């Protein structure tokens, strides 16, 4: 348990009932308190958002979408992976949240990048770009070490030691060199009798080299990114709908968009308008979940190094387009179940499903961009975000990438109402971050900008948790 | 799709109904074939094989485990992960097999090796080995290029672009030094205000490579093992049991022992033994699925060369231990999610489930081992197995490994009666034996893994079907 059980009674008031707001709301009610959760959407999760058929937005600039999916298809416009260190999980556990394997890393994915070489646009697989740039790096290093320029900081055991793993990492021929391995893979699959099947020839040590395929190789050792990674079954929302229904809907406020905030005699009282009426409450304490750019917008009586402080989180550009197509050509002409193609146009990424493996029918995530490369997107339309993906998604799977699609639906987090900020960007651990870490009197503030794990469920759970342990033994002193 | 539509009435007969003879049989009937299965077990599948509660099995030795896993839970003894390229998923497509990702790859996972340094028989994590190891490597790669060892093969611009990527694959200071990396994980996990945790700090360099802590990354990057690795939902059997029902039990005979194979005027003709009765059956061909070693023990007509032939093909060992825990201690404790710690202890490898996340309890492959270290495990009983199997893995998985124990079941498959090998090895290893098994012997084929180019794999035994009825197929046709 959080926390021990409080004496008396004590009331908290909680803006947004996205990951932070759920969090704080389920934990208080666990330990005796009375809370209330207000939050503007008619859906629980906030940038934990859903898209299934049904679904319908309406974005800054006007444009409302519609998702069509078929029953059971989705994509997550937001939150979408954890990684196994995360609270995630374990609120996952205690939720009954049922979470499966998410495909983070694939061999069969494909690599595009722009170069001075002829590999320049030209797709290759993470197995191949792989096999090639560990192959021509162990063959290099094993050179220098048997030509004696590492002499000075290995000495002879340490060096047959090194070679001996180089050959292995690398897969050198007898004498040392890199000369292709079936870790590339096949043109054509190994079978039965004389059907040997056909290596694929690797590319020379200077196109690799020169082409940077090996550029986004590293993101596999990411602490938060490394496999094994999990997801929900069914869509990253339902760990908030499991939330909302442990606290209970007569505890949450949906369609409240709050107006105001004010520390007050008699505690924090906060107003709101609700299903175009105006409503108050006050309760002893407010955690403030509202992304930080949007709270200066709140008529309030915070302090204005306060203000001042809020207006450093800056907000950050990201998107995302999923695509339904008829057939899953991902699997059967590619052989890619799940991960991701990796480029540097600004699409940024194709994401393959993690769910309904081997059926007729599949949401692709077209882009999942962010900065520069999502810029590139938000004043598109959605038609003309959807051509835009079409056309640099056929760039690299091909002409398949066109056909049999069936709907499709995009985020801008951006432009979305509510969040306008995938995620908080620090101006310059600031003592910016570090002001709105203290209580306003009774308001206190929780969120993953206030975590060093912005951009991940697992900072806005433990931001939360840290939140109602500050009121927790406040209230007993 | 494979072959369209036989004219008249032909029939064959199945020798095996493992993975080859199942979909034999399944394709064959599809053309409009009469095909009969017979299967020495009670069970379809052979070397795919899924032990759950009420699972029996009496060995070569005459020892009897009985499997008494909790509903619902489960290991795969034989086959257990599939990789993208094989014709096995295309099978669990057309059979409305439902399939799960796999864990093949874990940065949770431990590795454990003996060494004369410091790091001798100490648990390591993956994510914490790989970071060391690349690190250094990426440090004395970077070192012997500004150095200008590297100049002769190596312009200006290709140095700094390998530079680049050196400093970003190994996570190298500015001035080109490995000295850590968040990569490595966390004592203390990062959390929220100024709880910013603590990596966990690098080994020595020199440590680092006499310790061979990187002797198995390279596994990552086998063609047939490389992620994403898949598996059906509920155990690998699941495949065959589909094949099962799709072919029909009226045309697959369980129980049946075949004790004599051989070519007559009108086909082929073969007596076995089932419900303590000799019975025959005779068929216009015969597909025999049988594992090579154990068709020289049939009555038969075959050549001389043909057996001869048979015997170039060496059995081996390998073994599985599963104990079901009541605690998922693996999870809770240690946030291993799947994958497998590795080491160079006999037991090889903990393999950690793919299924049931986050629940109460959950079966645990205690070891999967081949060759010698199998040996090891062969001529144990089960509890000497256990025992084992226990102590070993505790040296790498702590005292836990020990506790919150139900139950557990072993195979051992060159004591595995109707296997007697985990697969093949040919001798000179297409050497000439495999080439000459590959030609029918008048109106018997045979298929297995073993005659293809994927040994130990279901895609070896599936494309060897295929490819032995389409030239029966081709036969009738003319
Ligand atoms: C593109 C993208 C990718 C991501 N990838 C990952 C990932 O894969 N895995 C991972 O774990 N996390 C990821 N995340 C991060 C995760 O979504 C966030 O960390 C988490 O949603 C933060 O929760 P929060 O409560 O701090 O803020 P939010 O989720 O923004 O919740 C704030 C809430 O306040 C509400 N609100 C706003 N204004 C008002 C108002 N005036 N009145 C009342 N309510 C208001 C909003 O509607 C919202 O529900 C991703 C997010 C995005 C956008
Ligand atoms: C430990 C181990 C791990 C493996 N790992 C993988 C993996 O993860 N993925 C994967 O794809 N593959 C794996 N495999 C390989 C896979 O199990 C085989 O490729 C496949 O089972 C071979 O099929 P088969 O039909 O050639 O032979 P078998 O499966 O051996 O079938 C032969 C059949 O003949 C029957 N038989 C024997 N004698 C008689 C008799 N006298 N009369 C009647 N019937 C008889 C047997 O009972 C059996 O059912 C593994 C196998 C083992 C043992
Ligand atoms: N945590 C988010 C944002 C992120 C993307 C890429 C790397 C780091 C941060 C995600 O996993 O998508
Ligand atoms: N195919 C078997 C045997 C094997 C082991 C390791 C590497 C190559 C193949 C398995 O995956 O276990």
């Amino acid at each position: 348990d959080l926390i021990g059980k409080v004496k008396g009674s004590h009331s908290v008031v909680v803006l947004g009932g996205g990951p932070a707001g759920l969090c704080s709301a389920f934990e208080l009610q666990k330990a005796g308190y009375k809370v209330t959760v207000l939050e503007a959407r008619t859906r629980p999760g906030g940038r934990v958002w859903t898209a299934r058929g049904g679904s319908e937005e309406t974005d800054l600039s006007g444009e409302t979408q519609k998702c069509t999916f078929s029953e059971g298809h989705f994509y997550n416009v937001g939150a979408t992976r954890i990684p196994q260190s995360h609270i995630t999980l374990d609120y996952c556990r205690e939720l009954g949240v049922e979470i499966q394997g998410f495909g983070n890393q694939n061999a069969n994915t494909f690599v595009n990048y722009q170069s001075d070489t002829s590999l320049s646009g030209q797709s290759v697989t993470y197995r191949a770009a792989k096999a090639d740039t560990f192959g021509y790096m162990s063959e290099l290093l094993k050179k220098a070490t048997d030509q004696g320029a590492l002499d000075q900081v290995l000495s002879r055991e340490d060096k047959d030691a090194l070679s001996e793993f180089l050959s292995d990492f690398g897969d050198l021929s007898d004498d040392g060199r890199y000369l292709g391995s079936s870790r590339r893979g096949y043109d054509s699959e190994p079978g039965a009798g004389l059907n040997f099947g056909t290596e694929k020839k690797p590319f020379a040590m200077q196109e690799v080299i020169r082409s940077g395929i090996g550029r986004n190789f590293s993101f596999d050792f990411g602490y938060d990114q490394a496999m094994m990674m999990f997801t929900p079954v069914g869509g990253m929302d339902r760990i908030y709908y499991a939330f909302q229904d442990r606290i209970g809907t007569d505890n949450i406020v949906f369609g409240a968009e709050v107006t105001s905030m004010k520390n007050v005699s008699e505690g924090v009282t906060v107003e709101y308008t609700a299903g175009g009426s105006k409503k108050s409450i006050t309760a002893d304490y407010a955690i403030c979940t509202i992304p930080p750019h949007l709270v200066g917008r709140l008529q309030n009586n915070l302090p204005g190094d306060v203000l001042t402080a809020l207006k450093a989180a800056k907000p950050s550009s990201s998107g995302k387009l999923g695509i339904e197509y008829s057939r899953r050509w991902w699997e059967t002409e590619d052989r890619i179940y799940g991960g991701a193609s990796n480029t540097d146009k600004d699409i940024s990424q194709i994401m393959f499903p993690y769910d309904h493996y081997n059926s007729d029918r599949g949401v692709v995530v077209a882009y999942y961009s962010s900065g520069k490369r999502q810029e590139a997107f938000e004043s598109l339309t959605h038609r003309q975000r959807l051509a835009k993906a079409i056309a640099e998604g056929s760039e690299i799977h091909g002409e398949k990438y066109t056909r049999d699609i069936s709907s499709s639906f995009s985020g801008s987090w951006r432009r979305t109402k509510y969040s306008e900020s995938a995620w908080a960007n620090w101006a310059g651990a600031t003592p910016e971050y570090e002001k709105l870490l203290e209580p306003v009197d009774k308001i206190y503030f929780a969120g993953d900008h206030l975590s060093n794990a912005i951009a991940w469920q697992h900072g806005a759970l433990t931001s939360a948790r840290d939140v109602v342990t500050h009121i927790h033994e406040r209230v007993a002193q």
